[PDB]
């Protein structure tokens, strides 16, 4: 939980 | 910009 997939671009 | 790759899990 932190980096990875979900938010960003 | 919003959803995608960067933050999450």
């Amino acid at each position: 939980y932190x980096y990875x997939y979900x938010y960003x671009k």
